[PDB]
């Protein structure tokens, strides 16, 4: 499958991408304002994340760090990105089907669509000034709006059990972005797309 990765944003994010034991096609790249990148993604691909990271600095390596979505000091991302990250998440070629979403389980720190390039769903968006509007405890001072369950590490936030409600901090985000994840057990908002769908996911869409 392919996945268009886009930045509209006036800054520049290094694209990450990842499902968690491996990096999805390089795994990283850094994006200029207006440049795009396409990466293929095998299918089958069950929990991929798309991510944008802020404030980085790489060496001729490729190791160094980044201020939101630092993914073990790495350009080219094998693990997940610290939070806090806008998600693009997805599980691909599922009993037939593609399965996508945003979520701001893991916070808020680059507005995003996601779309299908191809026929047959609807996209998805976060595309609110969630860092502006952030509520003065989830503030991080590196940059972002971090969850709840990063800041505090409760069960109640983190959902550790499996029962966990809605909070006042999930509904800042849920507010803010109906349409994104914004605790473990929101009513999904999750998109069956066609299998073997490609798609496109754009940073600050906008912005
Ligand atoms: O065992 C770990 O340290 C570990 C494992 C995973 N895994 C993620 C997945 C797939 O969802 N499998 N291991 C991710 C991370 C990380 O992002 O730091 N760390
Ligand atoms: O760099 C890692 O491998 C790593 C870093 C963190 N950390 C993330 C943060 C910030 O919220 N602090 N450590 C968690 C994990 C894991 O759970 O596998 N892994
Ligand atoms: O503590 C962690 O979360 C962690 C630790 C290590 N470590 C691996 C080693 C061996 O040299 N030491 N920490 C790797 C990872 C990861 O890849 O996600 N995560
Ligand atoms: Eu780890």
């Amino acid at each position: 499958a392919t996945f268009e990765i886009v930045n509209r944003c006036s800054y520049t994010v290094w694209a990450a991408a990842s499902k968690g034991d491996a990096a999805l096609d390089a795994g990283g790249r850094q994006l200029n304002s207006g440049e795009s990148w396409t990466i293929n993604v095998e299918p089958g691909t069950n929990g991929g994340k798309i991510w944008a990271r802020t404030d980085c600095y790489f060496d001729d390596s490729g190791s160094g760090i980044c201020k939101t979505g630092d993914c073990g000091g790495l350009l080219r991302c094998k693990r997940f990105g610290r939070p806090p990250t806008t998600l693009a998440e997805f599980s691909l070629n599922q009993y037939g089907k593609d399965y996508i979403d945003i979520s701001n389980i893991k916070g808020f720190n680059v507005p995003m669509n996601f779309s299908p390039t191809t026929r047959g769903c609807r996209g998805v968006r976060c595309a609110a000034d969630i860092v502006g509007q952030c509520p003065a405890k989830l503030k991080a001072p590196g940059g972002g709006c971090n969850d709840a369950c990063t800041v505090f590490q409760t069960s109640e936030y983190c959902c550790t059990t499996g029962k966990c409600g809605p909070t006042e901090y999930s509904r800042f985000f849920k507010r803010l972005c109906p349409d994104a994840f914004s605790y473990v057990l929101d009513k999904p908002t999750t998109v069956t797309c066609p299998g073997s769908s490609n798609y496109r996911v754009t940073f600050c869409p906008t912005a």
